[PDB]
């Protein structure tokens, strides 16, 4: 308690919360909002954008996913999943705000067909080919050799992906042409941490096939 999450089931930024939390060892209430039957507390708490996720502590909300892994980060200290360094916090910032970028590729992707789809899958492909070469490179992690927010940011990639390539019958994230970000991909969705906390396969992909 003392700590409550609103959630939507199989969204990744409601997902990442959810690792963070569990990283820190923090006790939380989880509730699932129905998005299109905003509760109040929901639409009291984030009335500036009325949607998933919101972290509450102490009554107090934190809205937007980024912004709530930060204030997790800062709130919980212990186990730090930014480092140190001002540079190096810097990086993972800038790797973040990467995520813009890839999100946008990973929509077009979610959304195309035909020749549509064919480009957003190569615009896609080339988005991660820099976030492997300049942003992973030959880590085990974004965090070196354990998870930061950046690995958290990310994790998507597998589970989420995954379900959307099977959906759009298309992988773009495939070993020969991402080898390091695949096998990344593939060892954090093995993370017990990772593996516990998404949604069965089977229910991801039924999401993202409705959505379609
Ligand atoms: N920038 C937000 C994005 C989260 C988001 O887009 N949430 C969606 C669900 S995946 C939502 O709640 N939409 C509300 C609606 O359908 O009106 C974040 O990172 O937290």
């Amino acid at each position: 308690a003392e700590v409550k999450l609103y959630g939507f089931w199989p969204s990744p930024f409601s997902h990442r919360i959810i690792w963070a939390l569990k990283l820190k060892g923090v006790e939380y209430e989880y509730i699932e909002e129905d998005l299109s039957n905003k509760s109040e507390s929901l639409l009291k708490y984030n009335p500036v954008y009325k949607k998933t996720p919101v972290l509450v502590h102490g009554d107090k909300p934190i809205a937007e996913s980024l912004v709530i892994l930060e204030y997790i980060e800062e709130t919980w200290p212990e186990n730090p999943l930014l480092p140190k360094d001002p540079y190096e916090r810097a990086m993972a910032r800038f790797w973040i705000q990467y995520g813009v970028d890839t999100v946008a590729a990973l929509r077009a992707f979610y959304l195309g067909s035909g020749e549509e789809l064919e480009k957003a899958a190569k615009e896609l492909s080339e988005c991660l080919k820099i976030l492997e070469e300049q942003g992973l490179g030959d880590k085990k992690f974004f965090g070196g050799e354990s998870m930061n927010l950046v690995d958290i940011s990310y994790g998507a990639l597998g589970y989420w992906l995954a379900a959307v390539e099977e959906a759009k019958g298309v992988t773009v994230l495939k070993p020969s042409t991402l080898p390091r970000l695949h096998a990344w991909a593939k060892n954090l969705d093995e993370l017990p941490v990772v593996k516990e906390n998404i949604p069965a396969s089977d229910k991801m992909l039924a999401y993202v096939t409705a959505a379609m």
